[PDB]
């Protein structure tokens, strides 16, 4: 049971790249602003 | 059972790239702004 | 069972570029501005 | 019982392209805005 | 069982482009605005 | 039993692309604006 | 069994071009405005 | 039993183009305005 | 059993194109309006 | 001298709704398929 | 000297409906399928 | 001299709505296809 | 002289909404598909 | 001399929303595909 | 001489919103795949 | 001679989310992909 | 002359947001993949 | 001659948010891979 994520970014300018990247994984968040 | 997840990016000038992946997870979240 | 997802991006010039992927997930989001 | 999910995208200037996947997901969401 | 999702996009000059794919899924969301 | 979806767009200049796929999904939503 | 979805579209300029797929899917939606 | 659905679209300039495919779903929708 | 569905269209300046497949689905609707 | 042009649609189900709307535009298509 | 259009749709399940409006334009199309 | 342009669009269930507004614009679009 | 554009969407389960807007500008557009 | 645009959207569901604005500009785009 | 633009998307779950702003600019894309 | 931007995006549960700004700039990008 | 952009987003649960301003600027990008 | 730019940014779990800015700049960008 194979599980695999890949990402490959390649820019020849870059302002404000991201990645994120989640696997049997349990988040909680929460905002309260204000 | 495999389960992948891919996701390329390229550009010549990239200006604000993001990327997430999600697998097999729980997320929860929640806004109150105000 | 493969399962398998993908996602490629190609620009000259791109401004906000988004990708985003979700396998075997559960989310759970609220909003409540104002 | 393969099950696949593809999207390529290629422009010479993209300004606010997205995409989104989703497989084998229960996404919940509400709004409440106000 | 096959299945698949596709979807190729390709523009000169691109403003606001979007894609969305789900498969297999079970989203629920609500809106209340006001 | 294959099941399949595509979507092919190409413009000189596109404003305003969006693409949308379903399969096997269940969604529900409402709208309760004012 | 097989059972496809295709839709092209190829445009010089689009303004506002949309595209949706669905297949074995059970959407319900409400509008409840005002 | 192949079922299958198709749908070519190609302007010159195209201003508010629609595409929309339905097969094996139960849509279900309400209106409420006012 | 083939069962099929075809819609090509071809314009040199087209203002609001329309194309709709249903293909063994049910739909429900209502309008209330008021 | 007002000039105003609207468009209201509202359906229980709609499936490739579209809206076209040009004013004081001089719009140029050809169309050579083939 | 007031100029306007108007155009109310309203349907319990529609198929494929659309809507054009065109004032004060110019518009210039050609069809050379073949 | 005022000019205006709006379009409301409220479904139960849309599946490829679109929606395209040109004001004041000079739009040029070819198609070579083939 | 005010000049505006509207465009309002609301659906209780939209699946590839899109709207574009076009005031005081010049698109030139080409399509070379093959 | 105001000029405006505006396009609000709220959906309980949205697979493939996306919205595209111009005002004012000069896009030129080719498409070579082939 | 006040110009705008604004662009409001509230969803309760989005799969793929996109959303491009431009104004006063001068955008050339070329396409060439192939 | 005020000229001003907006956009504003709130979702229950957003996947692929994009925005894009451009005002009084040049862009030119070219795709060459084969 | 007040030049101004905004970008306000808010959601719940956000996989992969994007957001990008361009204002008084000259890019140039080149893809040549392949 | 006030120029501004804005971005907020606000959500109860995100995975790869991204937010990029230019102003009064001169980006020149390139990509070659293959």
């Amino acid at each position: 049971g194979l599980m695999a994520q890949m990402a490959t970014t390649a820019a020849g300018v870059a302002v404000g790249s991201a990645v994120g990247h989640v696997m049997g994984s349990a988040l909680t968040g929460a905002f309260s602003g204000g």
